[PDB]
C-alpha cells in the first residue's frame, strides 16, 4: 500500500481514491486493467514493456467501446509520476479503466465516461492441476480484451487448485484442449522445443509470453505455437507459466505426475537468464524493452 | 436516486455510500446482485417475489464461495426497511453482495467477508435482432448465478442491436440454439403453446420466466421447455421477452421479419393480464407473491 | 410427365415451361419447393394437407425473403387447376418458387421476384444405413426451410447408400446424434413408445412426421420427441421413415444389424393403416387434411 | 450481357440459351459453378488463372460426382471461343455444369449428363460486418467444391450486411473463429505479417487468395495460415478481402471499429501493386497466370 | 473367492479358469460385462433384474457384433446353478462375453468364437468431485453398452477423486453438462421433483436407474429426464448415485459445498426405503423384478 | 506361434502363459501395449527403433498411473531375448503390461501389480472408406496412448470397411477433420509436399509416422503437420496409411473416388525407398533406428 493514486489527472492520498457503490464497475464488470512491473535495473527504475502495456489497456477497451480519452503517452506520463511520487524503485503498477457513476442500465449513456486509475505498491517447480472448470469459448467473453468480468474464470479455476494443494490450476478450453494457468500463460519444452497454445486456444496475448518467444529466438530455440492437447503435459519434459506477477514459474509436477526430474529446466534456466539478464545489463535490450522512471 | 442506501447494516445518506477504488469487485468483477420490483398494489406497497429474490441473492454467492453474515430474513428486512426510509411506493432494488478492499490477488485473503449495499429508487412488440455474439458456454462461468462478470456479455449483445437501431439483441448459445435476450428470457407461442429454451441453453433460470409458467399453466397453457432453432423466431405465432425491469415485453418483428401479424399476442395478452391482475387483486395470489412492506 | 405446367398464372404445355439458363436458381440454390400428393379416395381426388404444405412453401420464401404475390389460397386453386386439367386422379404434386431471370449477384436486385411453377405427373423393411456425412449444424443453412441447395446434403447422404447396397442413408447431425435419412424423417418404436427426433436435430417438420404423431396420438400411442442417440437404431424394437413420397417406410436392418424380427413393425402397421384408412373412410379425418380438387 | 452462350458445345443466340423447368439444379440446387476475370493487359485480353479455374471446375464435380464429359482444354478452347465471338475485351467468365432434365428424384438416374454453359459479360476500405449467421459445419456440405446450393449460406451472411448498412458481412465457422467473408477470402495483416484462415475454417480455398499468398511471399512479406478469433479483426492493422470479382477490397471498419486508421493499408498497397503489375508488365508473370485468347 | 466359475457351459474348480495371455480381450479390450446381485430376501436369495441384465449383456454384444452360442435362459440358469452350486445367498454375479485365443488382428477371423464366463462371490452422503475428464463423446464408442474397454473412462475419474479425498467422481459430457459418476447413474432432486441425464449425455442406461425411475412413479414423484447443468449440482436439494453395486448412495458434497444440509435427504429416503421394501416384501414386486435361485 | 513367451522376467513355454479369468483387464481393458517389428536386414536380425517403442510403452502406463518395475533396457534385453530364444529373425514383436488379478473394483487396490508379457512371433493401392463412426474426443480418453480399452474404436471403424468391401476405414474426428485410419496415420500428398493431422486430431504420435516425417525432411520434402478435411481426400495426388505392422501402404481410391490416377505415388514411392532402403544399407541410418538382436 503506498500514498497517492493518479486518479482522472490527479494525485490523490491513497486514502481519498474512493468512488461511490454505484459505479458501473462494481456491479456489471465493465472495467479493463493492466498489470506493469517495475524493475530497479542496472539503470533503472524501470518499468519492464510500458507502452505495449499501455496499448494493451487501450485495446481491451477499443474491443467494448469505453471510451477513453488519455493517450498512450499521458498515461504512460502518469504511471511513472505515481512511482515517482510514491518514491518506489520495485513495484507492481496497476492501472483500471473502469465506468464509473453512469446510470444502472447495462449500456452506459451516451458521451459517458470512464474514470481512470493508476496506482501502484512495492513488489523448483509448484505443481499444478487440471480443472474442471473450462475457459471461456469463442465469440461469447473476449479472452484478448483483460477486461474485470473476465477473472471470475480466474477465480473459479485458481480456487479450485488452492483448496486441493495445488499452487496452479491449468485450464482447458472447451475443446478439451489446453488454454492456459488461471491467470498466466503456459508454456511447454518438449525435445527441446518451445511451444504454446495459440490464442484461439482462449488463451490470452500474454506480454511475458511474447517476451519469451523472443528471448527463446534470439536463444536459438525453435518456437512452436499449436494446439497441446491434454496428455502432453505429462509427456512434455519442461512446462513453465508466465506472467507479469511471475515472470518464468517452473511447474513441476501437473496432477502429480512428474514433469521430468522433478524440476529442473535445462531450457527453463536458459530462458529465466536471458529474462533477469535484461535488468542486469547480461542481456541486450534489442527491442526496447526498458523505459526508466527517471528520465 | 433517493438519499439512504443500506450499507451493511446501516442506512447511510446515499451521497455517502462510497466505496475504496482498490476493492476486487472493481478489478476482478467478483460482485454478485438482483433486481427486485416493488409495486404499488390494491394494498401494496408489495415487494414481488421477494424470497425467491434474496435466496438467489444466496445461490449466486455460493456458487462462488463468497461468505455472505446476513440470513434471508435480514436481507428482507433490510430490503423493506430501505423502502420505507425513502418513502417508495413503486421503485427498483438493488442487493449487491461484493468483495470489498480484501488485497489485489484474485484469490481473496481467506476469512474476508462481503459488503452488501441494498439500494432502491422509483420506478406494439419492439423488434428484436438476432446478435453476433454467443452466450456463455456450459461449464465455463456459470450462468446460473446473476454475477457481476457474466455482464460483459450483456453489454455486448445489448450494444450490438441498439447500434443497429432494434431494441433487443437475442443471443445463441455456442450451439445456435436459441438462449434467451442480451439480459431476459425468451418465450414464443406456437399453435397456442409456450416453449422457453432450458437453463442448459444458457439462459438464467429467470424470476419472471418462472412466474409466467406458472400463470400459463393456470390460465391451462400447455408449456415446453425446449431447445429452440433460430428459425423458430421467424414461424411462430408470438414472441415477447420477461425480465424483472422489463415485465413481459412482447417481440413484433426479429431480424426485419414479422412475427406473426405485427403485434397483438393473444396468448402474450391473457399473460400479461394475467401477470398484472395480481397487482390489482384480479388474480389471486395463490403462491404468495406480494410481500408488504407495512407488515 | 403430362401436359401442362401452371406457370406464373397460366397453363402451359409441359413443352413450353422453359428458362433462361441464367436464371438465378441455377446458379445460386436460390429456389424453395414443395412436396405434395394427390390421393384418389372414397371422396377423392383429394390432395393431402394442402393449405399445410402451401403455408410450408410460404414459410421456406419468409425465411429467405424471396418476395411471393400470391397468395396460399391462390397458389391452392392453382394446384387444383393444374390436376384438374391435366386430368389426374393421383398425382405427386410440385410448386417451386425461384429467383429466375434477374442478375449474376448473390443478392439479387430490389424489387425483383420470383416465377413460381406448379406440376404435377401420375404417381418388408428396406435397410437403411448410417452415412459418414453429417446433417447441416444450427445457425448456418436453415433445416426448417426447404430450399433447393438443401438438397446437396441429401444428395451426398443418399448416393453413399445406394452405393452400397442400401435403399438408405440416415443421417447423423454435427452432434453424433440421430437427424434423419436423406429426404425423410426417421421415427424408432421401443417399449410399445414412438419417439423421433426433435428440429434441432437438424431434422425437418416432417408434413407426414406431423400427421404421424398425430394418429399416434389418436392410436393411444405414447409418443415422445427427443434426441435418438446412433445406438438407438440396433436397441429398438421397430424403426421406420416418413415422407410425402414415401408415405411409411418400414426399416428392417440398419447397418445390417437386424431390427427385431426382419420387418413385422405391429405399431408401424397400426399406423399405416390409421394413414391410409383416411383415403378409405375407416379413418376420420379429425383435422380436415383432404382437400378435394372437384369441389 | 452479350449474344452467344456457349451450350454443350454449340455457341447459341443468347436470348436462346433456355433450359427446361424441371430440370434437377433448379430444384435441388445439383450445379456447380466458376467465376473467371479476363483482363485487358501490356499484351491481354489474358484470361486470369485460366488453368487453376476449370481444374477446379473439374474438382468441384469430382466431389458430387457429376459426370463432365469435356476435357480441361476442350473447356479452356471454349472460353476463349466465347469471349472472341462476342468481341469481348475485358469480361466476366461464368461456366456452370449443372445436372439437366434428367428425372425428378435427388439420386439422378445412372447413366446421364451434365450440360455445360459458358458465358461471358463485360466487366477507402469499406466497412464490413460480423454476421450472425455460421459458415457450414465440416462434414456436412462440402465447403472446398464451388457448388450451387452452397449459395444460400452466402445470400444469408450478405443480404444481413446489406441490410445494416454494411459492404460485406464476414462470416464465423461454428467454433466461432473467422471463416471468410460472404463469397470472399478475408487476409489480416499485424506486425506486418499475413494471416488468413485455413480451409478447415470452412473457407474455400481461393484462386485469389493463392495468387496472394505467391505475390507476398514473393514482395518477401511472411505469411501465416492459421485459425483466427472474432477479436483479432478489431486488432489488427489492416483487413482485406479477396475473390476473382472484387479483387482485393480493403476494410476499414469492421462492426464499426475502426481496422488502424481508416484505411491505407501499406501492406493492402504494395499488393494490391503486384497484383495489378501483373497486367502492366511491372510484375513478372513468373508462374504463368495469363493466358491469351488470341493465340 | 467362491470355487467354480461356470466357462463355456461347464463349472470349473475356481483355479483352472484360465485363459491364454493372447487373448484377444487383453490386448484390444473386446470383451463385454454384466453386474448382477443376489438378494436374501423374505423369500430369496433372489437374483435382481436378472433377465434385464442377460438381455443387456446380449444387446452389449450385439452392437458390437461379437457372437453368442447361448440363448438368455441358458445364461439364466447358468446363473442360478453358479449360485446354487457355490451354496451362496448374497452375492455379485458377473457374466462376461469375451473374444478368446483368435488371432494378434483388431478384426477376429469370420466364424469365430467368444469365451463366456459366469463368475458370483458373496457381497449419511458421501462427497463426490467433479472430474477434469470427460466421458465419451456421441459416435465415437457406442456408451450405451457395457464393454469394458470402456472402464479406462471410468478408471480415470474414479481414481482422480480418490486421490483428491473424495469418493466418487461425477464426470460431465463433452458438452459440459453432467453424464454420470465413474461407475453410476446420478439422480438430483429440487422441488420435490425427480431429475437425471439422458442417455445423450452420455450416460449408460443403467437397471438401478430404471428401477428408481419405475418407483418414483409408484411413489408418486414426477420424473424428468433432462439435460443437466454443472452448477445444478449446487443447487439441488439432494443429489444421489445409483448402480448395481452401491444401489442408492447419497451425495452430501459436491466440491465441498453441501446438498442442501449435509445429508438429510427426503426423496432420497423414500426411494430407499421402496427400494429395499421389494426384498423385505413391504414394496409390493408389481413388475417381476425378483428371480429365486431354487426353482 | 512359437514357444516361449517372456513373463514376468521368465521364458515360459507358450502354452503356459496363461491368466486367470479375473485378471483386470480382461474386464476393465486395463493393458497397454506395443507393437515393433524385427526385420532381417543388411545387418540385422535388427529390432526398428526399439527403444522409442519401450519409452511409450513406459508412457502409455505413466498416463493411465500403471506401476512397472521393469526398466526400459530390461524390457529392451528381454525382448532380444524372445528374439534369440525362439530362434526368429523377421516377427512382430508385443510386449503387454496390464493389471492382472487384482479385485473386481475398476481402481486396483493400492501398492498392486502389473504383469509384463512380450510375445514374438514370425511375420497397388487399397482403397479406403470414410468410416461413419468417430475418434475418441479429446479430453475423453488418453489418444495419445496405446491402452488397449482404445481398440474397441479401431474394432468398429476397420470392421465397416471390411464389411463394405474396402480395406481400410479412414476416421474422422468429433469436429469432422480427418484422424486417421482404424489403425493407422494418414499422410497426404498435394504440390509434393507433406501433410499429415496433428495429435491434436485425435491421431496417436506414430512411431512410423515420426520415421517418414524424418525420412521425407532427408529427402527433402516439405512437411506440414495441419488440421485436414474430409474433402482433402479427393483431391489431394497421393494418400498413404502407415503404420508398424503395414509400413507404407499406398491408397488409391476413397470413397470410390481415385486418388489421382489409380496409383502410381511418386513422393509415396520416394519414401518406401528411403524406408526400405534402411534394411537395405542404402539409407543412412543416421538417427541409430536398428538395433541387432545380437549385441
Ligand atoms: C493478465 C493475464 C495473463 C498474463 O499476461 P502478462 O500480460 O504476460 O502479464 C495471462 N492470462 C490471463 C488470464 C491474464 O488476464
Ligand atoms: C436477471 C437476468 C434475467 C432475468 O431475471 P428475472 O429474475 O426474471 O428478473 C435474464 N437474463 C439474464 C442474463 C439476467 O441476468
Ligand atoms: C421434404 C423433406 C422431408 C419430408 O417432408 P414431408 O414434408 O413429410 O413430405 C423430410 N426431410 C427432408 C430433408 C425433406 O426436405
Ligand atoms: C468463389 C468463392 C470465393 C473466392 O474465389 P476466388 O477463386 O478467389 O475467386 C470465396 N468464398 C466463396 C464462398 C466463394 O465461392
Ligand atoms: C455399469 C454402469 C452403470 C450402472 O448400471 P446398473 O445396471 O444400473 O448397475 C452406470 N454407469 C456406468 C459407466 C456403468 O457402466
Ligand atoms: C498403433 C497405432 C498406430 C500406429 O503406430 P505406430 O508406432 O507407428 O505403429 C496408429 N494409429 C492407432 C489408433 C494406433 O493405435
Amino acid at each position: 500500500k503506498a500514498d497517492y493514486i493518479w486518479f482522472n489527472g490527479e494525485m490523490v492520498r491513497w486514502e481519498d481514491a474512493k468512488v461511490h457503490v454505484m459505479s458501473h464497475a462494481l456491479h456489471y464488470g465493465t472495467s479493463v486493467f493492466e498489470g506493469i512491473r517495475c524493475y530497479d535495473s542496472h539503470k533503472g527504475p524501470v518499468v519492464f514493456r510500458h507502452r505495449e502495456h499501455m496499448q494493451r489497456l487501450h485495446d481491451s477497451a477499443k474491443i467494448y467501446r469505453f471510451p477513453v480519452s488519455q493517450s498512450i503517452d499521458e498515461l504512460m506520463e502518469a504511471c511513472r509520476d505515481v512511482i515517482r511520487k510514491n518514491n518506489l524503485t520495485s513495484a507492481y503498477i496497476r492501472p483500471l479503466i473502469f465506468v464509473g457513476d453512469v446510470g444502472m442500465g447495462v449500456n452506459p449513456p451516451a458521451g459517458y465516461s470512464t474514470d481512470v486509475i493508476i496506482a501502484a505498491f512495492p513488489w523448483q517447480g509448484i505443481d499444478a492441476m487440471v480443472s474442471s472448470w473450462n475457459r471461456a469459448a469463442p465469440n461469447t467473453i473476449p479472452t484478448a480484451a483483460k477486461a474485470g468480468g473476465n477473472y471470475l474464470s480466474s477465480l473459479l479455476v485458481g480456487s479450485e487448485a488452492r483448496r486441493h494443494g495445488y499452487q496452479e490450476g491449468i485450464a482447458l478450453d472447451v475443446n478439451g484442449y489446453i488454454s492456459e494457468g488461471a491467470g498466466e500463460n503456459l508454456f511447454e519444452v518438449k525435445d527441446g522445443v518451445l511451444f504454446t497454445p495459440p490464442f484461439t486456444s482462449s488463451a490470452l496475448p500474454g506480454i511475458t509470453r511474447d517476451a519469451i518467444i523472443k528471448l527463446a529466438k534470439e536463444l536459438g530455440i525453435e518456437v512452436r505455437e499449436q494446439v497441446l492437447s491434454r496428455e502432453s503435459l505429462y509427456l512434455a519434459d519442461e512446462v513453465f507459466m508466465s506472467g507479469t506477477a511471475a515472470e518464468i514459474t517452473p511447474v513441476r509436477s501437473v496432477d502429480g505426475i512428474q514433469v521430468g526430474e522433478g524440476r529442473c529446466g535445462p531450457v527453463t534456466k536458459r530462458i529465466q537468464q536471458a529474462f533477469f539478464g535484461l535488468f542486469t545489463g547480461e542481456t541486450e535490450d534489442k527491442w526496447g524493452w526498458l523505459d526508466q522512471v527517471n528520465q
